[PDB]
């Protein structure tokens, strides 16, 4: 078929960069994060929607890896909170050891420039992102951290409140949108270059945030509300302030959202949110955000990783264009990422101050004293 | 003076690596954390035994700066050590911080190319350690996020037991040395390229870890048992044992471990507990760690980082060679970081298995199941 070729010919020429792919995730459920031996398990997986085979065979060109981890379900608060923050540094220690393990399909990538070299060499580019800043444990100083250790977007929340910010999902609101620490905090991810994610934030979580930020954001797995309406898909009025913030919506393949019936959903219903949304605000602010491994089964045709070659043809059969095409596959998500770094490197370069944690004071006004007067001492030799 | 004018020259010439600073501490103490407008105190500080003024001073070459936290205090015992992985985290946050604005005098390194790179364009290596097991919080992933980084040693503990090994200064013993646990992490540190510390460890201890360990160790702040008896300093035996191991212990500062009378202690009993080392294990396994900021006042003539060319050149003048004397300031502890990241390359190139934790099953048999069956969905397409 010459429509299939043509979308071989575009998964060569640029590459896919999917938004979320919790694999890390069913790596802990299925193997407990103990990968060693398991490589023909690894390339043909008995369970989920992702293996290093079919990564292969779905031509993707790269991925940003989920390192999600729970909310907090401890009766002592301080506790799940800290216990989060544990289990974040398991799985993105889990998908590091993925990585190096599989150097000829996988490449670290935590940059535009990464990413292409990477896709140069014939790798999947992978990035990586934490789903929700209940994984910081209320620390700042922990998310700078984490973006050392390669994480190159935070989702502000998933299924729970936090500190910071209002999820969909749950009501009654606690700040009604983003809380005074929060819009604090979009500050300081604009200035450490860190991309802002607002899927599973609420209506409202999303617009302040989508005013408040500096840099373009994205949805690494959102979808759209007029098509289908849930508190996890986009407003009109969000793909609107989306558009001013120069962001990414990334088109989500949950079943949920894209049909009121779940056993209906559809690749051709993914391509009508992605028609829907590049129309409206255009192909440029929009991306493909599969969702893979954080659901047990995908639309009829979307099925695994393997079928990426599917969504491409099936978006140009529609008449979307070559080159808007390729926008929608991967160089949105990379220009987003491109103008995050350059943002941040403006702010650092104008030596904006950084946001720090609010300590407990270690030493009395004994010890103070003690210290003053020593080094008054010292003057004196 | 000609003795001056050589010790001059020889801190020009190689790197004088000190292995022991808790400068990240005391701005923890002082400031919060918050370096915001702190400049002119950072170059003056009002206390402590280190400023970036004195830094420059005193013609240090590089330092393993400690992103010590205190041992936990807590009664919930998980609350305290999951407390000390997030101050970990602010700790070497602050490291890091203080690196990025002031790259005129500081520079990181991870490695014996980078020290002497940094080295050659008159930085100071900056190089960092964790100071306790404690601070991992029973997580190895956590370990080699810490590794990742920038950590590149590890005291096995500080003043207090953990699951690992034992403290000098607690009695009673809890292991008896290294216990089961800390053993197997003794092959995961030789495997990641971890450098393993033995100050702060007892006598047992340090003899368990020394016959185990495949790569050589340090002790970042340690003094010779023979001259004066404490739990902190090093005996005969276990000197002995550094020797066969090919380790560096690196002379502490630290006036109870050089005299019976705090009040006593000199820069001459620093000079003859390195002549004693140097004379009966070599003294390419002689090093200088200060422990500076790890006390309130130090010994006569050696009272802040601002006095390290005195400390050269007194070694020259009680008849210690240029050659060993260079050993001693840094190229020891630069062999003993080389050979670990070869030992590491070496363990990691032949493909042995990485120390994985006990994680939790989040799957009950039914999720297994409905997974197993979606999997096999997937292959009659
Ligand atoms: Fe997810
Ligand atoms: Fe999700
Ligand atoms: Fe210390
Ligand atoms: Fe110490």
């Amino acid at each position: 078929s010459p429509i299939e070729e043509q979308a071989t010919r575009l998964l060569k020429e640029v590459p896919l960069i999917d938004g979320h792919n919790d694999f890390p995730y069913m790596i802990r459920g299925w193997f407990r994060n103990d990968i060693n031996g398991q490589d023909a398990h690894l390339y043909d997986m008995p369970i989920g929607q992702t293996d290093l085979q079919r990564l292969q065979k779905g031509l993707l060109g790269g991925q940003f890896w989920s390192a999600f981890v729970p909310c907090p379900k401890n009766p002592d608060k301080e506790v799940g909170s800290l216990e989060a923050l544990r289990q974040t540094l398991q799985q993105l220690d889990v998908i590091h050891r993925l990585i190096e393990r599989h150097p000829t399909i996988l490449q670290f990538a935590d940059s535009a420039a990464s990413i292409w070299s990477s896709f140069r060499a014939g790798r999947v580019a992978s990035l990586i992102g934490i789903e929700g800043l209940h994984q910081i444990a209320d620390s700042v100083s922990a998310l700078r951290m984490l973006h050392r250790l390669g994480v190159r977007y935070v989702t502000l929340t998933h299924n729970c409140h936090n500190a910071f910010a209002d999820a969909a999902t749950v009501s009654p609101e606690l700040h009604g949108g983003l809380s005074r620490k929060g819009e604090r905090l979009i500050r300081e991810l604009n200035r450490m270059g860190m991309m802002i994610d607002l899927s599973h934030t609420s209506h409202e979580a999303q617009t302040q945030a989508l005013r408040l930020s500096r840099a373009p954001v994205i949805y690494s797995h959102s979808s759209i509300y007029s098509l289908r309406a849930h508190a996890r898909n986009v407003t009109d009025e969000n793909l609107h302030l989306l558009h001013r913030n120069r962001g990414v919506v990334m088109i989500c393949f949950l079943r949920e959202l894209l049909a009121s019936e779940a056993d209906q959903a559809t690749l051709a219903h993914v391509i009508d949110h992605i028609i829907y949304a590049g129309t409206r605000i255009g192909y440029e602010h929009v991306g493909i955000g599969s969702d893979f491994d954080g659901m047990l089964r995908g639309p009829d045709g979307l099925h695994d990783v393997s079928c990426y070659p599917a969504l491409v043809a099936g978006l140009l059969e529609r008449g979307v264009s070559e080159e808007d095409v390729k926008r929608v596959m991967g160089l949105n998500v990379i220009r987003v990422l491109e103008e995050v770094e350059r943002v941040a490197a403006e702010l650092q370069g104008a030596g904006e101050e950084c946001l720090c944690d609010e300590l407990d004071e270690v030493w009395n006004e004994d010890i103070k004293e003690q210290l003053t007067r020593e080094r008054e001492r010292v003057r004196k030799l």
